[PDB]
């Protein structure tokens, strides 16, 4: 049979949107959002990950796929205003529907990045790789069932919340 | 009148133990707890931040003090476990019941890596420094209520939550 492995990565992630900027303080890692009246949208963000694999010496080959599992943004107040965050692997999207192919040795993926995965899978030690996401605003509600991607017209304030992906690994014989 | 302004900083945190690591993904950033055996507890970590002020040309004197306000781990079955992350900046303990003081001008707290705030608060540009807390386990439940003195005690599984500080800037004349 195969063998199988699941991994949750969550990332803190905050919005804000014409908010004072007197004093902002960033953890390392974490995804922040901004919304530019310039353009009248918010930044993406990339945010990076590291992935460690043990062995599976017989194995003959490997995937790996990813799949969102959290992507909600509240604002603190009593607004109930959301924004969705929307994930991309190298160009393809991440969602909460099906399994995005990040490594098919089988059929043809190295992934990239993560090509140490593609290649240590069926060594008889453990692999380690970094990649990364890019995370962006797909959505949003002024009050958290209306929805809207014209941003300029939510609420100001700030919304904060966790964004987790589903790593599942497969090693077939 | 003073200006102050506010800003809550999240980390998103994970603890493990004794769980299968056949995959392993993690967020760049993340608070990562691992339970091993030798020590019979968890590893600590530095999670880094960056902080970044405007200027008030008016100003003779700058505070800039963090308060923590969530820290609570849950295991993601139906354990009910839970660990309480405790927040040490530069050796002195930020708690949910105070204020911890990082610079305060007027009596010669210039905050270590972040002087240059010190410096600059005053200054008619954004200043920016970095630095860190050292976050630990300091308490844990098996359930939920039964306060574990002996860590070893936990039941095996994943713990996740935010770890969220909040930071306080006053600008004095």
């Amino acid at each position: 049979a195969d063998v199988t492995a699941q991994a949750v990565a969550t990332w803190s992630a905050t919005a804000k949107k014409d908010t004072t900027s007197k004093l902002v303080v960033t953890p390392l890692g974490s995804l922040a959002f901004q919304y530019a009246e310039g353009i009248k949208g918010f930044n993406s963000q990339k945010g990076l990950f590291d992935v460690a694999i043990e062995g599976d010496s017989t194995a003959t080959a490997f995937k790996l796929t990813s799949r969102l599992i959290t992507n909600t943004l509240t604002q603190l107040d009593t607004s109930g205003s959301t924004l969705n965050v929307g994930v991309d692997y190298n160009g393809t999207a991440v969602e909460k529907t099906g399994d995005t192919v990040m490594i098919d040795t089988a059929n043809g993926v190295l992934g990239g990045n993560l090509s140490p995965l593609a290649n240590g899978y069926n060594a008889s030690n453990r692999t380690t790789a970094q990649d990364g996401f890019t995370f962006s605003i797909i959505s949003g509600t002024t009050n958290g069932t209306t929805a809207v991607t014209d941003y300029s017209t939510l609420p100001e304030g700030i919304w904060s919340g966790d964004v987790s992906v589903q790593f599942d690994a497969t090693w077939t014989s």
